[PDB]
């Protein structure tokens, strides 16, 4: 076997040349040379059988990736296990080459207007994909965006996907959730399970707000603290918004705070075309009935040299669970996992 920083990385006869790229979740990326298209391609190692959690954010991402095809959506052009499940013990998913990830180009790079409407559009265009599938991502965040030279942005990381489900999307307060911080929406502290499509309309409105600032909007340091970063640039919710709410502790916690004025998105982004400021605005309501749906968002004027419904294409079956996962145990989750697999073996 080859070896990279010892650990094995063992990617068959058709991946050579290897060239290290960091620590993933569940193990190790580096790229690699592709024999067969004659590119370089992205390799992630993946050692999830010791745990539950990554089995269960290992498959769900499989399947609905192989089941996805779309230009702003990351493919899996390859996996490579061993031929048996006794002798799998990782699993390594082959994917195009992107050179970086918005996280790492907000670090050091200012955008111009120009690139962050493009980059809004591709976000766009993508959530348009997923959601049409009836696919819910849930951690859409800088650094599931990847990035190549020339532009081309492609959303990662399904780990946290489910299908939508609105009429099972309540909860009571403070209810603990998994899904980064930063770009959570405002109703997951108060009544949500982040089971509607709403939720990730907040995260593409974090996003257009980072990207105009280099800084994330809402950085909360825990998880009430969240909310009220949220509060403090929003303002409080209006009666008709608090209506809405019909979790009495939920509710009171909101008409327990002092009043607080909106922040105006002119101020906060001075420098910002007034055009991304009102599409902003919508992505970044409070009431996620309210709030602006992806393909309103692709429409707005702010986004008009690019929108094209008829090359926004949409998937061609709704995405469906045979099993719902989170119930499955260590060993059965890996089993599901050879099995998807399958398809990539010469067999």
């Amino acid at each position: 076997a080859a070896a990279a920083g010892p650990q094995v990385f063992d990617v068959g006869p058709r991946y050579t040349n290897l060239s290290y790229i960091g620590e993933g979740a569940y193990g190790m990326v580096c790229s690699a040379y592709d024999n067969l298209n004659k590119v370089r391609v992205a390799i992630k190692k993946i050692s999830p059988f010791e745990h539950q959690t990554y089995c269960q954010r290992t498959l769900r991402e499989i399947k609905i990736l192989l089941r996805f095809r779309h230009e702003n959506i990351i493919g899996i052009n390859d996996i490579i296990r061993a031929p048996t499940i006794e002798q799998m013990k990782d699993v390594y998913i082959v994917q195009d080459l992107m050179e970086t990830d918005l996280y790492k180009l907000l670090k050091t790079q200012h955008l111009s207007n120009d690139h962050i409407c493009y980059f809004l559009y591709q976000i766009l265009r993508g959530l348009k994909y997923i959601h049409s599938a009836n696919v819910l991502h849930r951690d859409l965040k800088p650094s599931n965006l990847l990035l190549n030279t020339t532009c081309d942005l492609k959303i990662c990381d399904f780990g946290l996907a489910r299908v939508a489900d609105p009429d099972h999307d309540h909860t009571g307060f403070l209810t603990e959730y998994v899904a980064t911080r930063w770009y959570r929406a405002p109703e997951i502290m108060l009544n949500s399970k982040g089971y509607t499509k709403s939720i990730d309309i907040w995260s593409v409105g974090c996003i257009l707000a980072e990207m105009l600032s280099n800084r994330p909007i809402f950085p909360g340091k825990h998880y009430l603290d969240q909310l009220n970063h949220i509060l403090g640039i929003l303002g409080s919710p209006s009666q008709e918004d608090l209506n809405c709410i019909i979790n009495l502790k939920a509710r009171n916690y909101l008409l327990s705070l002092p009043h607080k004025n909106k922040v105006p998105w002119n101020r906060l982004f001075p420098n910002a075309d007034s055009k991304a400021l009102d599409l902003l605005d919508k992505m970044l309501t409070f009431n996620p009935h309210k709030r602006i749906e992806v393909e309103q968002a692709l429409a707005h004027p702010y986004l008009e040299q690019y929108y094209d419904p008829s090359d926004e294409p949409i998937a061609e079956a709704p995405f469906k669970f045979d099993m719902e996962l989170d119930d499955l145990p260590k060993e059965k989750l890996k089993e599901l996992i050879f099995e998807e697999t399958a398809r990539f073996q010469p067999g």
